[PDB]
C-alpha cells in the first residue's frame, strides 16, 4: 500500500475547494485517479495525482491556479458543470496534460497563445463556453485526436497547421459566428 504524495494532496485540497467539490488518501475514488511513481526525494514509490474527473456535479467554482502544482496531471475533465471565469495560465505547468475537457460550462476570457506548449494534448474540448479571442494556440497541438471549440465566441481563422494534423478524428468549430476555417 502506497501513500499519496504530500504535495499533490495539499494541492488537491485547494483545487477541490475552489471547484466546489464538497466533502486522507483520496486516490481511486470520487474523481481522483493516481499512479505509482518514483518520488523526487527518497526514490521510493509514491502515488501521484494524474486525473481529475468531475463531470456533472453542479460545480459553480473556478479552476484554481494551484492546478499547476499537479505536475503529473494527464487529465482534467470538468464537463457539464457551471464553472466560470478564465482558464488559468498556470495549467501550462501540467506539461503531461493529454485531456482537457471543459465542455458545457461558463468559462470566459481567452486562451493565451502559449497553450500550444501543451504538446501532449490529445483531447481538447472547450465547447459550449464563453471563450473568445483567436485560436492561434492550436497551431502546435499536433497530437490532437478530438478537438472541439464549438459554441463559443472565438474569431479569426483556424490555424492553417490543422490541415497537417494526422490524428484528428473529431473536429468541431461550429457555433462561432466570426470564425473561419483553415485556409492557405
Ligand atoms: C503564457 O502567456 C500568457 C499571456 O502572455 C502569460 O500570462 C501572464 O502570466 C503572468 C504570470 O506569469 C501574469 O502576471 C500576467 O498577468 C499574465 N498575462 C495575461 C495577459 O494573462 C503566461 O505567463 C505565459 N506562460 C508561460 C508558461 O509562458
Ligand atoms: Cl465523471
Amino acid at each position: 500500500w502506497l501513500d499519496i504524495d504530500s504535495s499533490d494532496l495539499k494541492a488537491l485540497q485547494v483545487i477541490e475547494t475552489e471547484l466546489g467539490v464538497n466533502s486522507v488518501n483520496p486516490c481511486g475514488r470520487r474523481g481522483v485517479f493516481c499512479e505509482r511513481r518514483h518520488s523526487a526525494t527518497t526514490g521510493e514509490y509514491v502515488l501521484r495525482v494524474t486525473r481529475l474527473v468531475y463531470r456533472s456535479r453542479s460545480l459553480t467554482g473556478t479552476i484554481s491556479p494551484v492546478i499547476g502544482m499537479l505536475s503529473e496531471l494527464k487529465e482534467l475533465t470538468l464537463s457539464n458543470n457551471q464553472l466560470v471565469n478564465a482558464v488559468p495560465v498556470d495549467i501550462l505547468s501540467c506539461k503531461q496534460l493529454e485531456v482537457l475537457d471543459l465542455r458545457k460550462n461558463r468559462f470566459s476570457g481567452q486562451i493565451p497563445g502559449n497553450f500550444s506548449s501543451l504538446s501532449r494534448l490529445r483531447i481538447l474540448d472547450l465547447s459550449s463556453n464563453k471563450l473568445s479571442g483567436n485560436l492561434n494556440f492550436l497551431k502546435n497541438l499536433r497530437n490532437l485526436e478530438n478537438l472541439s471549440v464549438a459554441n463559443n465566441l472565438f474569431s479569426g481563422k483556424i490555424p492553417e497547421q490543422i490541415v497537417s494534423f494526422h490524428n484528428l478524428r473529431f473536429f468541431d468549430f461550429s457555433g462561432n459566428r466570426y470564425l473561419e476555417g483553415p485556409a492557405p
